[PDB]
């Protein structure tokens, strides 16, 4: 089990060798610059924002959603009626003698129904994503993934969405509640994740049992 | 699923500065708050019980 | 469903500055507050019980 | 997986300075909060129980 | 029961793509206004 | 159950490579602007 060959999360070499510097030019200057890579115009006082494809942005995942509903109804009805002639005078005998009019009835009806539902979800964290598209109005499509492996499994946190540039703070951060089409995923693998899956028979029963 | 429906007639001068009017200032106010799903069916009387509630002697 | 119906005759000088008048200043005030559904049918006497309440000797 | 869907019509003058508007200022607000997975299937009535809840005499 | 297909409360697409802006006119003004409504 | 292939919520690549900048024009200005939108 532990001897099965596996591919590590961080593949390839984990170190890099420095490349020896370019040969200095014989011009009479001490200042020698390596082959420059121009990164274009960069504003001086403007806050550092992602502007092009490949730029990075910090998303502060802070989700707190809670909805609830409940209702009930009831109805009741109770009715009792009675009449009794304990002593009947003679002139009334033919109309009330032999308990001819004595009667007693009762009835009841009751109903009580109720129902309700509620859902909630929270999410807290921080993830750095990359801009992979700039829209026609300047909004930036951002995607990002973080993979952490601790001991006996691997967890993935994936984020996607669309960010308005003016919602990004001065520290290159935007809360996750300001992203339009926010797709947030937090999953894992290993036997820890398989221990949180229903058995196939139990799922079959949960979906097809009469109750 | 729950539905809240409102209908009525509003006097323009009763509307506040924040574009709001209380429901007690609407002339022909029709207010409805209903739902569906098994929660709503659990609040309906059975047909036999309704029949008895309407036709029982007591 | 519940219905609240009102009818009457109002003197114009009894209406306040906020376009309101208490119901005790309306001449021929007809006020009705009724409902339907099984809740309302649960508050109706059975036909036999009503017959007894109207025709029983005591 | 949980889905929160929103739809509606927004007046531009109700939007605040921070590009925010409360959900009570949206005209035809459609709000949905649903989910899937065995957690969601555990909150569905069995077919026999639903049949009884809809067709039982009481 | 939970596998029965259903129509969601909010039907249709849940996102909209921005339409690219109109071509600016060659008049010597920076201010260019979209087709007013 | 846990071995059944599934499509993740966030599909596609989760990273983007920066595109190398445009070649600067030989006009005598340091300020070079990308193709404006």
């Amino acid at each position: 089990c532990a001897w099965i060959p596996a591919k590590p999360l961080v593949q390839g070499a984990t170190t890099a060798q420095p490349i020896p510097g370019p040969v200095p030019v014989a011009n009479g200057s001490i200042f020698q610059s390596a082959q420059p890579i121009n990164y274009g115009y960069q504003p001086l006082f403007e806050d550092r924002r992602p502007r092009n494809i490949g730029d990075t942005l910090t998303i502060v995942l802070q989700e707190n959603v809670s909805a609830s509903k409940s209702s009930s109804a009831n109805a009741s009805r109770d009715g009792k009626t009675s009449f009794g002639f304990d002593t009947v005078p003679r002139y009334l005998q033919g109309l009330f003698g032999n308990s001819r009019a004595d009667m007693e009835a009762s009835g009841g009806n009751s109903f009580n129904g109720k129902g309700g539902a509620n859902a909630s979800n929270t999410f807290s964290g921080t993830l750095t994503v990359t801009v992979d598209q700039v829209l026609a109005n300047g909004n930036l499509h951002v995607v990002g993934e973080k993979q952490i492996a601790i001991n006996q499994g691997t967890e993935f946190i994936r984020f996607s969405g669309v960010v308005n540039p003016r919602t990004i703070s001065g520290s290159n951060s935007v809360p996750s509640t300001q992203v339009a089409d926010a797709r947030i995923e937090y999953v894992g693998n290993g036997y820890i994740n398989e221990a949180q899956n229903m058995g196939w028979l139990q799922r079959f029963f949960l979906n097809l049992s009469p109750m």
